């Protein structure tokens, strides 16, 4: 089935590169971590992120945010060691922070509420021009310290998903904007070419968008950028060990990329960049889905299209290394991260960097596959099937006829499904061990690769045919170019004189 | 002042100081900055064992529990100190392991210790904290083998003698909680080499109580623990701790009383292990950063070999916490590293003890010379002067006997002038957040000044003679030559441009 056939030099659409603008992570004091530090540079061989977005900034792990007791007067201390060193390391892999104002420093708080395993506290600041005052000093500090041709580069979103009251005492609108202006108007007055925005709501309330857009306009409150959050998730089962859950199909998220780029259109600001500071399936750091070839072949659309709606739309996260959950208990166990520890990469890891081989001109697309021109000649393509029902239509059939000037063809495929990179399946049929020897991560490591194949057509008409089948959750790249032979340099050469049959 | 010798030896110059060093809480393990310290540090000191608190500290993360139905079970997650014994064990040293402190869940008190909030109190349940401890061991085994985990010595606690490290101090409690945390070790593998009390100085009761509370009754002991400083009651300050200290014979003399009490005690040979020593005991003490603490406590690393197996200098780098985060580069933090691997002069002056060979030639308050067995001398000597009313320089004049014709002599020094990054961070301005090039300035002085010379050797002898300034360590290695110019044909430097 899905026939395809692509026609000589034309064109509808361009690929473009935000599908690689922005990453998530696991909290900024855990960027202190060798572990994230190793698996923050493996990530960066591989897939050129420009920027890493991360939760707490000001946690007091961190520990930006002080207080000296000089008589009876309270002073406040801004101590810069640690942010110093993070930012040091991402600057020196070549990554800059998508930077995250929060949460809120304990000795600011105005309440005891607090989400996460390590307790960002979630209450406003209980004195605003204390909030302006330590707003400045990080942000001056930070001009110092890099440069403002640097700083200018960085973007800063205020809060993590206000809409919730797990996130922001009484999910507070009123604060929330109030928290919004305080904020923004020190970034700007330190440099105002700062760029900031918002209001990094979760999905479910997207009036907040239009209120937040409106309170700007309004008052003449800076926003440069929309953010907003997207899963997929459905309602969730707990456990002790593992979070369960189910997810509507991908057109789901990309139906509200497209949503909130129209909401943006009837704004007063109708241009708006937006970034999805937070995307994944399921949403929470211990849900297995995050392991499995499923996820990879489900989540590849969002690269294929969501850059028609949005600047950014940053995978949350690039590692394992994660802690809003506790510790990890197993190597595999439902975490958010490309990548788990040891650098051992997961099916979705492989699928980003599939699609570093796309060109700009798209020569065809459609629900479940791509197909790019790149500047050189070559054409290149990823497919995916994924398949969420054990019932539904397990496999997907393409033949695709490609027009070619040359006559002889170079063609590399590379391919991920349940059976080729798929660790966790080798890590089930080990046993599932939960902290696994030195020689069990190394076999880990020698099946986490996608299958590569390669061949030779020398071609009739005109035109190249690609025949192939995915099975259930695959993804697969095919790079076609053109052959030079120069086997007729060789005085010579005969493979049949060659012992082995040749 | 003036020394000579000829062929004969007083001692042997044994490798206790390499031993073992002290750190930072294990949980500070998983920091990229812990870990190129560690790597930069035992690229010139080959330390065999790392001392630290926290292995059960919540932030390592290893007991949870877990409700199924109604009970709770436990559940004992490794990832974190697999990942920390992993690195440690990569770079070539081994853990001594400090079982400590209460993980919280198992606690049956408030009260905590330090910023990062360790508990203090003993279990609820010890047949609880009988579980936690042999199942980590076992899974200690299961990851590294017999015979590697046998090789790691186990110290319960730290400091039980005071309030804050053990609530009330409780001397009968802690008995206990050593009794049952010791068998259990014991019975999952019986060559693992256990001890304790590590108490501080100012309460050698308990050294005896304590070793005869474990002849009496059952409980084996393989090696006894304990810290040693030397500083005076402190004064405070929301930015620093300041304190003055006793001269170093002070704690000299306190490794050999405790030798003495161990002498006389039910084991006689027992081994002595000070897990933690330096001059004053608080992370915030900027006497830690000085030239004065490495001229200090030289002479620890030249006699305390003679009473105590063992003294780890506490801590390797700077890569601390408990007064919360450093707050400025240099700020009298513990290590011999501080951030951005950037060496204080105490660190040298370690790297100065790897030229000693075992034969001593000479030794004394402020000097030790040694033979390698390569046939080569080689001597540390150092000057610290605690006040600005005393004598300040110290000289020496030393004869050496050497068979050969021509010798080559190397010296690396270190004062208040040369090898002292504060001094130069002073000059900066103090910065409390140094940019690069105020990092990569302090790398370029903060090494030994190096300086060489030749001589030719009469009536089989030659004579140094230097001064030691203020707070200062030098390392003299005196050595043969074998003159090659004569293979090289037609050699003239004269001719040479540049006046040769």
């Amino acid at each position: 089935m899905n026939h395809i056939k692509i026609e000589k030099g034309k064109y509808v659409g361009v690929f473009p590169d935000n599908w690689k603008f922005c990453v998530g992570s696991g909290r900024i004091g855990l960027a202190l971590q060798k572990e994230y530090i190793d698996a923050l540079s493996f990530v960066k061989r591989h897939i050129d992120f420009k920027y890493l977005r991360a939760h707490g900034l000001l946690h007091d792990d961190v520990g930006i945010y002080r207080e000296d007791i000089v008589d009876g007067k309270t002073i406040p201390f801004y101590n810069f060691t640690y942010i110093d060193r993070i930012y040091d390391s991402f600057l020196e892999i070549g990554i800059r922070p998508f930077v995250e104002i929060g949460f809120m420093p304990s000795k600011l708080a105005s309440g005891d509420q607090t989400v996460f395993y390590w307790r960002g506290n979630v209450t406003p600041p209980k004195d605003y021009k204390e909030w302006e005052k330590l707003i400045k000093n990080v942000v001056k500090h930070f001009i110092d310290r890099y440069g403002e041709k640097e700083v200018t580069q960085w973007p800063f979103e205020i809060w993590n998903e206000p809409n919730l009251t797990v996130f922001w005492k009484d999910a507070n609108q009123a604060e929330y904007f109030k928290l919004y202006e305080v904020t923004v108007k020190a970034i700007k007055e330190v440099n105002e070419n700062i760029k900031v925005g918002g209001p990094a709501i979760c999905g479910g309330s997207d009036y907040w968008i239009t209120d937040f857009l409106n309170f700007c306009y309004k008052n003449n409150v800076p926003v440069d950028f929309l953010t907003r959050h997207a899963y997929t998730g459905k309602p969730p089962i707990y456990t002790p060990h593992f979070v369960y859950q189910d997810v509507h199909p991908i057109e789901y998220m990309l139906n509200e990329f497209k949503t909130v780029r129209e909401m943006v259109k009837n704004s007063p600001f109708p241009n708006l960049p937006i970034h999805i500071t937070e995307f994944n399936s399921s949403y929470h750091p211990l849900c297995p889905i995050h392991d499995t070839p499923f996820n990879a072949a489900y989540l590849a659309r969002v690269l294929s299209e969501g850059g028609d709606y949005v600047d950014s739309f940053s995978y949350w996260t690039f590692s394992d290394v994660f802690e809003e959950a506790d510790v990890p208990r197993s190597l595999f166990h439902g975490g958010f991260g490309l990548v788990a520890f040891h650098n051992i990469p997961k099916p979705v890891f492989h699928m980003f960097t599939f699609f570093n081989a796309m060109g700009e001109k798209i020569l065809y697309r459609d629900d479940h596959i791509l197909i790019t021109e790149r500047e050189d000649k070559s054409v290149a393509l990823i497919a995916w099937n994924e398949v969420m029902t054990k019932e539904e239509n397990q496999e997907r059939k393409y033949r695709i006829e490609i027009p070619v000037d040359y006559k002889e063809v170079f063609i590399k495929q590379k391919l991920i499904d349940e059976e080729y990179g798929n660790p966790w399946r080798t890590w089930i049929q080990m046993g599932r061990p939960r902290f696994p020897s030195k020689k069990q991560i190394e076999t880990l490591r020698e099946v986490a690769t996608p299958k590569v194949t390669t061949f030779r057509k020398t071609v009739e008409n005109g035109h190249i045919t690609l025949e192939f089948t995915l099975g259930k959750n695959a993804v697969t790249l095919f790079e076609i170019s053109k052959v030079i032979d120069e086997s007729h340099t060789y005085i010579g050469l005969d493979d049949s004189k060659i012992p082995g049959g040749y």
